[PDB]
DNA sequence: GTCCTCCCCTC
DNA sequence: ATGAGGGGAGGAC
């Protein structure tokens, strides 16, 4: 019915449910990604400004580039020597490090390969990186996000997704302060819907009324992606999104004011679109993608089907082959080739997979799910839930090895001693920060030989308290690296090119 | 039944 | 041939 909203009371009320809000076409999701994260951490640590051309350096490689340094054309994975040729007043700052034979990390500021002084080097042969300064700042940011929002997913060290559904719903129905104009409050613009909601006499399966003309005074905060100049507020999804944009700016301002960090952000009805949108404009910006602008956005020329999370690897390339996708404008191609329903794409996939001479990363028993995923992704309507993650899931300590710096079992164990110190300190920090007992249950050793062959072993680790944790980790590590040395007998083995220890499973006890 | 090994995904 | 981490399949146990 064109006399009513596209959306229902069910879809609106669902915003108030953390378990179901993501399923709604009215969902308001944010993806927030810290700008030049490791470079901003170093900037803040060293009392420097947004205008200072800071780069974070790991060995000889630039792993994060401040937006000031980007103005000189410096890019991630430039070597420090390449970057110094682009910017005469560059401020390179090496990551903190552990020294082999020691059990703590520190910064050696004023030290690095770019420094002439032979006494101020950080040798790759006898140090490993500590990323703990970045992890600590990430956890501080997470605490701020969780204070602001009831459902926050930490997606990686500098990314979160927020479900703004409760905040948006509550603002829509209950906020009696918010002003649209100097003459018009939100409460008065939304008098009809609030009357219905408080009155309680709606049917959940009824469509909402068409939006009131007065709510069109509501502003979006940020950059609304809108190359076709579509009307900004035309249905309740736009109302929810605009309210979300206002809230989202407030949350990002809290991060900036408290921690000093700028962020980029994407706002839309789905996690996948949010993640694309947060990368669209940087630094210090939020890009908003209206439902009516989803195809405009997806088809802007920046994106392909391989841009979507899970599809950037071998499954994505397989789908390009199987579905006969073009090298460009693949998203539109998917949309237009199976234009009516996901069943059209399912039929096509089923025929391809049923062929006797097929194989693959496609599950032949789950083609319905794959078809629906692709159909919806190509329209910007594939809604995945947010997961609130545990305090920790895994912890890894890794050293890729050069030359002969791991040339025997003695060297392996020397590196394991650093790994065990590092992991134990990380566990202790988490226990204190979160008031938990954090208990490693399973450990994995993974290593690569001189010929790049991978050897791995995993198994249980015993628990005897935090004061014996490093010892219990090392016991198992020693057992595993000696076991693997035997397995490598009479084969290309030493000197190793990689050694790592990962705690892959933890028990977390609440206190 | 769960564990171990290999593998794919992302920044 | 360049340190994290999330996650699942399936044969081993
Ligand atoms: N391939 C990588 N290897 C090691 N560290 C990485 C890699 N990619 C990114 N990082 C680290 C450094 C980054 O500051 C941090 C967050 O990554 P990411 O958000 O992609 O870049 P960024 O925060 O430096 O820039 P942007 O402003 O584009 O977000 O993770
Ligand atoms: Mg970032
Ligand atoms: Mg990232």
């Amino acid at each position: 019915d064109p006399h009513m909203s596209k959306f229902t009371w069910k879809e609106l009320i669902q915003l108030g449910s953390p378990s179901k809000a993501y399923e709604s076409s009215l969902a308001c999701i944010a993806h927030i990604d810290m700008n030049a994260f490791f470079a901003q951490v170093e900037q803040m640590r060293c009392g420097l400004s947004k205008e200072d051309p800071v780069v974070c350096v790991q060995w000889n490689s630039i792993i994060a580039v401040s937006y000031a340094a980007r103005k000189y054309g410096i890019s991630r994975m430039d070597t420090i020597q390449e970057a110094l040729k682009k910017c005469s007043n560059l401020i390179p700052i090496h990551t903190a490090v552990f020294k082999k034979g020691e059990d703590f990390w520190q910064y050696h500021d004023g030290c690095g390969s770019w420094v002439q002084d032979p006494a101020k080097q950080i040798s790759v042969e006898d140090h490993k990186v500590s990323l703990e300064p970045y992890r600590r700042e990430s956890r501080k940011a997470l605490a701020i996000f969780k204070w602001a929002c009831d459902l926050v997913e930490r997606a990686s060290i500098d990314e979160v997704f927020l479900d703004l559904g409760r905040i948006c719903f509550n603002m829509l129905m209950f906020d009696n302060e918010y002003e649209l104009t100097g003459d018009l409050k939100l409460k008065d613009a939304l008098s009809n819907i609030r009357e219905a909601f408080i009155g309680g006499n709606y049917d959940i399966n009824s469509h909402l009324p068409l939006i009131p003309e007065k709510i069109k005074s509501l502003k979006f905060e940020g950059d609304v992606f809108n190359p076709e100049g579509r009307d900004l507020i035309t249905d309740w999804d736009d109302v929810i999104l605009a309210l979300g944009s206002q809230v989202c700016k407030g949350i990002r301002d809290s991060i900036k004011d408290i921690l000093g960090y700028t962020t980029s952000c994407g706002l839309s009805s789905t996690k996948n679109v949010c993640k694309l949108a947060s990368n669209y404009k940087k630094p210090d910006a939020q890009t908003i993608v209206k439902n009516d602008c989803l195809l405009d956005f997806l088809d802007c020329g920046k994106f392909e089907i391989t841009s979507f999370w899970t599809l950037g690897g071998v499954l994505g390339k397989e789908l390009i082959d199987v579905l006969d996708l073009p090298h460009e404008n693949s998203i539109k191609h998917i949309r237009e080739t199976w234009p009516d329903n996901a069943g059209q794409l399912k039929e096509f996939l089923d025929a391809k997979v049923k062929q006797s001479d097929y194989d693959s990363n496609i599950d032949p028993l789950k083609t319905a799910d794959l078809a629906e995923k692709l159909f919806k992704l190509s329209r910007g309507r594939y809604g995945l839930p947010l997961s609130s993650r545990p305090v920790v899931k895994s912890m890894m300590s890794n050293k890729n090895l050069r030359g002969k710096s791991c040339n025997s079992i003695v060297d392996c164990i020397s590196w394991l001693e650093v790994f065990c110190a590092e992991l134990t300190s990380r566990i202790q920090d988490l226990e204190q920060e979160y008031n938990k007992i954090v208990i490693p249950r399973t450990v994995s050793i993974s290593l690569k030989t001189k010929s790049y062959e991978v050897y791995r072993k995993s198994g249980p680790v015993a628990y005897k308290g935090i004061n014996f944790q490093s010892h219990e980790l090392l016991k198992v590590g020693i057992k595993f690296v000696t076991d693997l040395d035997i397995k490598g007998k009479n084969k290309s083995y030493y000197p190793l090119t990689k050694l790592s220890m990962t705690i892959t499973n933890f028990d977390i006890i609440d206190l």
